[PDB]
């Protein structure tokens, strides 16, 4: 099955890119993201980097890039109902997208994995609304001032 | 060189993607695109379909996407700064994308050539907008109610 | 589920695809391909073209591309392990590169799909392998002659 | 302008990535490549990565995939005719496939760059060739025994 969420940010791009491009900084979503804990050789650019999040999310870093903006992780541990036991081949996928006339962000991330079934959709979903959700929270139409 | 041009657009992406389907119908561009003639065998969603707009652009479509709301095109022939002799292989490439959140219709439309000069890139970023403009103005945060 | 192959024809790469190019004539897989019908309107290059194979697969054409030399299809009806009622989603990419050091052709063909099951894994690559076999025979270094 | 060159090498996927994944390891192209130094903070899969090769190719790694088996980088700095003062915006995209059917390796590499000539086309066609000729030296039809 696959998830696929969006939205707009009032910020440039490049201020956004900097605040989410480090794969070992996941401060910028605080309702969800508890812990972020560094797991394996490599920092936050490296492919191959690894993190544990809530001490129950393992991702790994599986492509990076600087010119396109994007961010690519396998999810290789999680709680039901993605954990390895009931999914497997999970890929996400956040990148970044400059809305040029007004100069603001669109953030796209997308999530696919191998299932019997379709019980993980609504679960992602909602994962991935919020930490979206933490990211315009940062950056209003007003918090540009 | 290269352009590109992006906005968010106030309507549900199917949509924006019924209004621009179709490459042989540019009437949604109505400042700029005073004339689109189909050129050549194939429809509005036939590679290798060719237009003439405003009597001086020859472009013919050279790859289409259903899937990803996308619609790549050759310019052949245009008027100064993007005629033939001062530029080659012009590709545009014009693609639709969702906004979840509030579901609108982020538009991007990115242009390449080759060329000795960097003349053609204000102008073609002035085209660009122009057209992006028209596509936004019809579809407005009130003009859906 | 997804299963992917590929395979190197000793033919350039404007030849190859010159055979392949068209979504209605599929004569040059006669191994498994046994009748090819035209369903719909659309011609060989129209996004939305459709098409009926052995009187069971039915297809439509969802993207194409001149310029990448790449044919991208749904699968929308087919005979057990990959009728419409055991898996959905599936999409065919058939795709071209040239091998520029001698002048020959890269084919790759991926298919995906969402299912409760794997059962259509190993029925697909048998597929995909005779239709790429069927291509490779057409073109040998010796009917390059 | 742009290059693209490409070749089938006879061993597996996995070995050929193997031995070129490392953006700071150019030992497999010693025709060319007399030396690869390490520049600035990063390793060999670290986005921003920089490496100076024969004393005067400035190279910045800008995007890496594990996933996809590619590496991007930015030609900063080259001796004419790649030199900063005449050309701009050069990316190098290196990329492997599998093909399945014997289990080779296609190996794909492109570069393109913005300039007031083409002066640069011969150039790095004959550099790539030259590289990729190593790569498959070392990879042969027999050293595959």
């Amino acid at each position: 099955p696959k998830v696929y969420n969006s939205i707009v940010v009032d910020a440039p791009v490049e201020r956004v890119w900097s605040r989410i491009r480090n794969f070992h900084d996941f401060s910028w979503a605080p309702s969800l993201i508890k812990s972020c804990k560094k797991v394996g050789g490599g920092g936050g650019y490296s492919v191959g980097a690894r993190r544990l999040l809530n001490g129950e999310f393992l991702d790994t870093l599986i492509a990076y890039s600087e010119i396109e903006r994007r961010i690519m992780y396998s999810m290789d541990e999680g709680p039901s109902p993605v954990s390895s036991g009931e999914i497997y081949n999970y890929v996400g996928n956040l990148h970044l997208l400059p809305v040029t006339i007004d100069d603001t962000t669109f953030v796209e991330w997308s999530g696919s994995w191998e299932s019997a079934s379709t019980e993980a959709v609504e679960y992602m979903n909602t994962v991935y609304r919020s930490l979206l959700a933490d990211l315009a929270a940062e950056f209003t139409s007003e918090s540009r001032r």
